[PDB]
């Protein structure tokens, strides 16, 4: 849920959900159209794009557990969605982590209307 996922951004950013991803570019916080605006707005797309395989589940409001063993995010759930969700927010975490060094803040706040492109799908 919401609480884990940001409890891993924060680890592995140093940043939290609120406001530094909540609204980032087109697709953090959601949104369908793009393009992306930069490798960190795409780490989103790919976010929700995972979010999108999970439909009979509630990401943003199904708690799981998960540690960090030598350093990597590991999920403990055998439990379907709680280990599925908790996938698709370490592949989130880490992204953002690999893009840092591009992250803009002239994105965090941008307007989604002011996406016009193509559907990314994924």
């Amino acid at each position: 849920s919401v609480v884990e996922l940001g409890k891993m951004i924060i680890q592995e950013t140093g940043k939290s959900p609120f406001p530094s991803y909540t609204s980032y570019g087109c697709f953090c916080g959601g949104g369908e159209r793009g393009p992306p605006l930069d490798a960190t707005d795409r780490c989103c797309l790919a976010h929700s794009c995972c979010y999108d395989t999970l439909p009979d589940c509630s990401p943003k409001t199904d708690r799981y557990k998960y540690k960090r063993e030598n350093g990597e995010i590991i999920c403990e759930n055998s439990t379907s969605c709680k280990k599925r969700i908790c996938e698709c927010d370490k592949a989130v975490a880490v992204c953002l982590r690999k893009n840092l060094n591009t992250y803009n803040k002239k994105y965090t706040y941008y307007p989604n209307f002011w996406c016009k492109g193509d559907i990314e799908k994924c």
